[PDB]
């Protein structure tokens, strides 16, 4: 008897697959955490020591990518008792999240990029995929190596930089400071093989997107590296974001913001405005302070709403959380079900309720409950 | 015989109380430095080991909050012989001051925030309540931790930052530098649970308030965090301050400046202009250089004048020194006589002359003379 | 009706009081979070709007002071996944802890004093009392302001410095670096009105206390400012510890270390060795890697149960001895003028109620007050 | 037809397998760059789209791990013209090297860790596996982030630190500086999940290993984290090295140093001295001043040919021993779950094929995969 168990062969059979593209009833063969074949009717005996999974009647889609999470905790805006706690593995996984991008916010005094970096690594070690942004609301940026360009270029998990504009919690940055920082992130990413993006937390100032336009007039950073987030927070801002997207920018809608522009509503309007889904993403702002802390249920909720109350197809509904995110951040191997991609998959009921979650080919959630937990989860 | 002396029970009986709100003849019961009951006719035997004080015929009001004092000394503008000496406890208390905010001025070369911080702490230890501002006239700010945001966030006694504008003694700051500094103070205060204000020493430049308006156009710091002081120093400046107050800003009048706009006059005009007292404060600039050094008698003097020559009610007269200050700096437990507030009280004759002063429930002045002195007072 | 509720009058009646000193059946009156009277038979009507609590048949004693807690989390010695989570309020209060001193350990790369300082502040706001030590195992120390001397003098919650010696995770400090760091903490303590102590995490190196002795010969910091902790981790170290205590030093036994010298055992031997309880402390090392806080109370139970200690004495290492060593004014003793940090226990020493600064935190053995984000 | 080519199924059949352990004639199945099965007679049809390679009559073994390579170039000791060029991929793979650890030497003015780090990354992308050491001969170390402890904990490819002792090109380090630096690497290793080793370039000074012994008496870093290299450079040093190994240390023999103690000879004497192979490593010092990589394989040949070693044993110093010392998970042994880093040799030990992470890199003794700018 030959042992082939090292391969971790798993055959996912008979689900209706949304890659997110509708592929109909189709099988998925996994090995070594990778998707190795996608096809209708894969012989259950094509490989030895194969775990076969009957998904008949279920749906199979790619795992969500949540690009805005306060992995080590956030808050602190109303004193020290408001510092939220760190994110626990199970919370992410039960929410359908297989890939995450961690970041800092208002507080960069009691929160440090080194802490964030360690947490990012723990999460990868625990089973999912994680990256981070250097900086925080504060401009000039607080970094690990002393320079934004150096952080993006040399710290493996760093993919870009974060900042805040048009917000009463900003560092009142001027255009030069902003331009320089985005330029450093851009360059650092070429060198490091990273997207080199600049993510802008938007507040409620009436100036809205101005600073971004100013910046573009003062530098050569491509518009495709600039990401405004929390765009649904106020109407006028939302409206400008639409045009920003119309000009070739990508906009990030926050799932945790219900009013004045609800998330599904925001996505629907984009489409109405003729904006291609590829230029719209959805992120949670999870673990930030809400006093409660923002969770991850809003992601799934948005997909359900879009399908059920908005007439989106499941395929379209999935984009903002999968392919558009991977697309924007250049996350190779993620967001789509293709041979050669990582085996980050969700298994859902036809009513869009998660039953199982695979991260890198490993069963993380079964029967809608986490079977793999963070090291200190109790 | 049971000892209940630890409580320090004190009953202040029968004065006409101005909370500053007129409460008429009313009693005040104190314990553990706190006001525990305010009411007419409190039974002199409600608590054991109670010190009863007959205030019949007298007035009872809250202790003054002087938010602009050069606690460690100031001056130095005309050479080293002009460096004034540090403030002595008794000077404050005999002047009716129970709470103070220390700060630096022109000289930040021979004066350091660490010195100011130590002095602040000594004063609390000696019996009164004290806080400070980081920075000084110089922009960029000279701080303790290296950053304005960090100083406000982590040094317990630091509540904001000071600077100078439109003055021949300024560091010729540009809008960005100013904006950044105010933004840091603002943010630092959210984190630290401080007001996070920015206090602007105003000089006689013709530009007057401009820089403040410029700043607001270049940042998202709320107008309510910005405090221009010495507004009565020149007419045109005073006039602009009125409108500044009209737009929602708070203005600080300096009691030690007699011309061209006297303090009581300044306060009267504000009211004439329809500005709510809540938006007007009065501070001494005590211990700065005047060669003499500015004292604290001008505070009380202003209240007397307002009542006697201006027709203000005592209640109204008290605001700028009590509730409006506490209101502006968010000094919980101060500026008002309510159960649960600190027992910082003044006892005056009907002609507004101070007889006794209680700081945190402790008798500091009796018969208009200090009975508790600074450790080195001789 | 006049309202006097701002005073928070509370009368704890009928318990057998251990201050820690046995005081027999005695009453305790509280106002504004402070103990205002201690006597038998205080009248229930002595003050208006008084909450009377009948504790007859129960024991009353001071809240515990745990001077060795990884408040923001610790661990990380076996990689990133081993970083423990921050401590929740209820875990402390349920274990009888009303005062705590937070610190860092091995990891001072992903762990920062500024973070520790915020957490310290959070806890104070939440209802208990907390302080911290600056530095970490690493020497030179990583501080907030850039100087150990400055951190201790100016940061209100900082009371001393932490370091590691004789351990395979130390920074290989030399005597000069150790002396200087201890002297800075000492001096900062004076300027800031802090104890200005130096806390030494002890490892298993054969050199044991050597470095301390060396330090003493190289500086003039008083012996009473130097605290070796984890002294019960190995025999030779423990024995050396006894000697150090005999010379005038204080020693900290770790409740979470059960072998080779158990906590109660170590305490009993110290005493049997002629060392006064005043020079013996007990701390948990709670939240390190996740070590909990139940061993504290258990040590007390064991001392009484198996070692012939009176209750009074068994309490000292967690109350008066710590408060005394750290100069925690208002803590560790039930006296008029002190803070109302009290435990209510059954005669068999099970925690029933806990008051911190006069506020009821735990009732029927269960936290009734929780951390802001406690789930 | 269903496409399964994404898996890269490859079946290596019929070779005499040395894992390094002699396993006789046995098959190896590979998928996704990992070894998924090791057994005799694996069915050629067991998996779809399988590339079958008939290796009958050949030997199969693990790829070599060269832990001492001047990846970006070295030299510069006789002025600017002596700076050697960076290492090309094919030079490594042709020599049987599939895993490498890069480092700096004498020159840390014209040579930077950031440059070394980029080159390390380049190689990983090009198909092999690479790590680096922070620092250089200079002590205090010149690092990327400013701290040895921080470099090791946070820079993914950094696994330890390099330094020079007992050499006329050293920085004249004192024991404190050496101890501190070793302790920082040790601690960073723990936090980052790295071996956290200290690699000591040994020169010809008569003091030989002294500094190491001294260091040990001045810190608590385990002996197993300290690696003296170039130990065969002189006799007295070599002999002292044997002793150090006997005490529990590991020793690195330089394949490029032929006198006075040749590489094979040194290995044979170590063994004859009672030292287990697990505590003996072999590295090239390749690309220094331009030293090549052929002496690696030659040492193996000589051990077998002239020293009575079995093949299994002769392989250890370049495979399992290194992987074990550096904790290189997935490397140095042919086991299910490990990376497909394999060599195909003739029975007389000549390299024929080389696979790195399952990719064919060298064929018929010639690189068939080259560096991006390889000419
Ligand atoms: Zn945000
Ligand atoms: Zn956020
Ligand atoms: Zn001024
Ligand atoms: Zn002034
Ligand atoms: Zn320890
Ligand atoms: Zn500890
Ligand atoms: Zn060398
Ligand atoms: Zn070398």
């Amino acid at each position: 008897m030959i042992d082939y168990t090292a391969a971790g062969f798993t055959l996912l059979q008979g689900a209706h697959l949304y890659a997110p593209e509708d592929r109909g009833i189709c099988d998925v063969l996994v090995a070594n955490g990778k998707i190795i074949a996608v096809a209708s009717n894969i012989p259950s005996d094509i490989v030895p020591n194969c775990t076969v999974v009957d998904l008949s009647g279920q749906i199979l889609c790619p795992g969500f990518i949540d690009q805005h999470v306060h992995l080590i905790g956030g808050g602190g805006q109303a004193g020290p008792t408001t510092r939220t706690p760190e994110v626990a593995l199970s919370r992410l996984t039960e929410a359908g999240v297989t890939s995450v991008v961690g970041l800092l916010g208002t507080d960069s005094i009691s929160r440090h990029p080194e802490s964030l970096l360690a947490k990012t690594r723990a999460l990868n070690e625990e089973g999912i995929s994680a990256w981070m942004l250097t900086g925080a609301y504060h401009v000039p940026s607080r970094t690990i190596t002393g320079s934004v360009e150096k952080d993006v270029a040399i710290i493996d998990r760093v993919i870009g930089v974060k900042c805040a504009i048009s917000d009463h919690r900003s560092a009142a940055p001027d255009v030069y400071h902003l331009a320089n920082m985005a330029a450093e992130s851009r360059v650092g990413g070429l060198l490091g093989g990273k997207p080199g993006v600049t993510v802008f937390h938007m507040g409620d100032s009436k100036k809205a997107l101005q600073p971004i336009y100013d910046l573009l007039e003062n530098c050569d950073v491509p518009i495709s590296k600039l990401l405004p987030t929390h765009v649904n927070r106020n109407v006028p801002l939302f409206e400008q974001a639409l045009e920003f997207a119309r000009k070739g920018g990508t906009i990030d809608i926050t799932s945790s913001i219900d009013e004045p522009v609800a998330p599904a509503e925001g996505i629907a309007r984009a489409v109405q405005a003729g904006i291609p889904l590829a230029r719209v993403t959805l992120s949670s702002d999870g673990n930030g302070s809400q006093i409660g802390v923002a969770g991850f249920e809003t992601l799934l909720e948005t997909v359900q709403v879009l399908v059920k109350d908005y007439d989106f197809s499941i395929s379209d509904a999935l984009r903002p959380l999968t392919s558009s995110v991977a697309g924007f951040l250049n996350l190779t191997g993620k967001g789509e079900i293709l041979p050669g991609n990582d085996a980050d998959l969700l298994v859902m009921t036809p009513e869009l309720r998660i039953e199982q979650v695979y991260a890198r080919g490993k069963l993380m959630v079964k029967d809608g409950k986490a079977c793999v937990k963070g090291t200190f989860e109790t």
